[PDB]
């Protein structure tokens, strides 16, 4: 059937829509069809065609106000790619609070991980009951669900500026040095290569969270 109301959902309004390059846009919603159990959104986008998406795939123009996000929310959030912003999806890991200085942590669907702003975040629409189960990698979904189910139950390693350790870089340990510690997370210097990336503190990627 078509619908033109479903939830608190409303053809017309505006809405932000996952395109096939995994990066999130403005458009409106133009159509909600059902087939028995299952519904679907057709969206028209600003600069691009349309695209007819599931629940899990399109998200609120606004910002959640704290009370509605959760550890494990799935919301899309600001996103640094280079010198390059985007809009990505992903997974609330921390709320704010005083030891984060009043952040929410966020886990990406590709690994990645950074604190953002509440003006940075968009709710997505329709999650799904087990909110990491769209995850696509298999290593980042398993690894968030573990998380998520386990908290506040948090293994972490304590680190310290200068400290040498191993990171994990594309299957193989490389020696790496602790540049810069910020709550949840620490800034890794890879030195053969010299350039640094941002890492959960609790994961795997870190030798002795991996032993
Ligand atoms: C490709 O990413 C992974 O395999 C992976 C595995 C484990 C953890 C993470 N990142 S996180 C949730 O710790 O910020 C990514
Ligand atoms: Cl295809
Ligand atoms: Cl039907
Ligand atoms: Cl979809
Ligand atoms: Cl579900």
């Amino acid at each position: 059937e078509n619908l033109y109301f479903q939830g608190d959902l409303i053809v017309s309004m505006r809405i932000l829509g996952k395109k096939r390059t995994k990066t999130w846009h403005k458009g409106t919603l133009i159509a909600i069809q059902t087939v028995g159990p299952g519904k679907k959104y057709k969206v028209k986008f600003d600069n691009k065609g349309k695209s007819l998406l599931s629940g899990n795939h399109i998200a609120y123009d606004y910002h959640p106000p704290a009370d509605k996000l959760y550890v494990g929310s799935r919301v899309v959030a600001k996103y640094k790619d280079g010198n390059q912003v985007w809009l990505y999806a992903g997974i609330v890991a921390e709320t704010p609070n005083v030891k984060n200085k009043l952040r929410f942590l966020i886990f990406f669907d590709d690994g990645y991980a950074s604190y953002v702003t509440q003006s940075e975040l968009y709710p997505i629409c329709r999650p799904l009951k087990k909110t990491w189960e769209d995850i696509e990698d298999i290593s980042c979904r398993d690894f968030i669900e573990e998380y998520v189910t386990a908290y506040p139950n948090r293994p972490m390693v304590l680190l310290k500026s200068g400290q040498l350790i191993k990171t994990e870089w594309e299957g193989t340990w490389w020696k790496s040095r602790v540049e810069e510690v910020d709550g949840s997370l620490v800034r890794i210097l890879f030195l053969d290569d010299k350039r640094c990336e941002w890492i959960y503190r609790g994961s795997t990627r870190l030798e002795p969270m991996f032993s």
